[PDB]
């Protein structure tokens, strides 16, 4: 068939489908895109694969990306709202447009941290940074940065809550379980599937600190 | 062929296209899905057909479902925001995840009442109940229950208005024309195509 | 055959793809629809091509229309929220529904002015008028009219800002560069790719006034 995915429940690691060199993905992060057919490359829109001078998409490890999520690249796509016209004369081929200026403006890289959950059909605008552990609700339109462990939703996306207390977020950012050795991760599965941040932090501290 | 539907103006009854046993639909309700290609089955996302221990979708009679509407099932899909990580270790095959716990949690059935109009590309969240006669605006993201004859819109969806007065809604919920024999409906078409709720209510009692 | 567009960066003029006679489009306006596959005709939903008695869609020149934008036609599609039931008995073939009344109500034409930028996957509701120079943010749901040079976004779309001052907007509406002779447009390319509305206005005045 045309569907890249064999099952609605099928989630395929990002690094097994990405071909665009300007998409940088960490391990284990996955995309479950059955309901939109295409692989993850086409979630990332208007990203030139051959140019090193445009905004890149960087995704950390252990991210969950729902079906049909969109990452908008290419900044303003050549449209300048502060110029007289938003029409991209520079990029349509008409000899009457020869003296046009190039209206393309970059927005900066889009950076998704570790352990980020992106709900189905959410749209990430250009240049957005999403902190570790954040949650983007389904159908969000994310127009500005999202803090670590922050939950946002709506269009434009706005703050809903933080997943944990400030001291709990500080502990998680210090211990950075996503960067632990494979052996530590495997040994920690039961703890990571729980709310026991303090226990895991104290356990990590005795093992990793000196 | 590219499309389940022959025409943009073609609406196909739900009970002529649904195959998932966990989707229960009443008569005459239809889906007009030309602009998204697939039949109604694929509107209903992540619903295991073979299982009886998962949230079901129930839709009443006389509902109008616009193109590309989405009914989210499978509850939290194995992601626990209250756990340290939302990553679904239990459901990804890596030997390092062998001791993970199953984060799946049910949300409850999604229940759509009778005579509900769902606008194109609305998304219904898991476990939501939508009362009889409601209207879901196009592109709504319905995150909580909707009352009978309530109009909602936006993302998240929020109250816009009620279609009728409190007493008129009481009369409609009491007479429940959707359950009338179709011979009755034939004689009632002029009333149903009008705002004369009290008039029909009086005829019903008589 | 998979995609009407060869490349994500491909923008094809509306007047090279529209076949529906109830869609009227000006020159140079384009649709870049790679990420949704279909040509512009299928952006315009429920628009009977053969009837002269239904709401039409009119699009001025120099518009930029992003992928998957939706223009909702056919008004209420036969559903009357003020009737006892929204179910369109008139349009379902059933001898028990013979005495049903036609619930279809028109909303008026959808009119989109010159030089309008419509972001990807915005939805334009029936009967909406969008003034010259407006910007519709990505994923907007436009339920009401939008003023000239107004920026709107969200669902339902709401006022964000005006692009230019009241003086500058009045100047642009008066000078109407989109209607200029081709030779004037060509000579004006650099000015159009700038913020100097008043400078262009004064130049146009000296050249056009009597
Ligand atoms: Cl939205």
């Amino acid at each position: 068939a045309m569907n890249f995915f064999t099952s609605p429940f099928s989630g395929i690691p990002l690094d097994q489908q990405v071909t665009n060199p300007n998409i940088i993905v960490g391990k284990h992060s996955y995309y479950s895109g059955y309901y939109h057919g295409h692989s993850f490359d086409d979630c990332v829109r208007y990203l030139h694969p051959e140019r090193d001078d445009v905004d890149k998409l960087v995704i950390g490890s252990f991210c969950s990306i729902g079906s049909g999520a969109v990452f908008m690249m290419a900044g303003n796509q050549g449209h300048r709202s502060d110029w007289i016209s938003t029409f991209p004369f520079f990029y349509q081929d008409n000899d009457n447009f020869a003296d046009a200026r190039d209206g393309f403006t970059r927005s900066g890289d889009t950076i998704i941290g570790h352990d980020v959950w992106i709900g189905t059909e959410a749209m990430i605008m250009p240049g957005v940074k999403i902190g570790h552990g954040a949650i983007i609700a389904s159908r969000s339109v994310v127009t500005k940065d999202v803090a670590p462990y922050e939950v946002v939703g709506s269009n434009p996306a706005k703050h809903i809550k933080f997943r944990f207390s400030d001291v709990e977020i500080a502990m998680l950012l210090e211990m950075a379980w996503w960067n632990w050795p494979e052996s530590w991760l495997k040994e920690s599965m039961q703890s990571l599937c729980s709310s026991d941040i303090e226990g895991l932090y104290l356990n990590w501290q005795s093992k990793a600190r000196t």
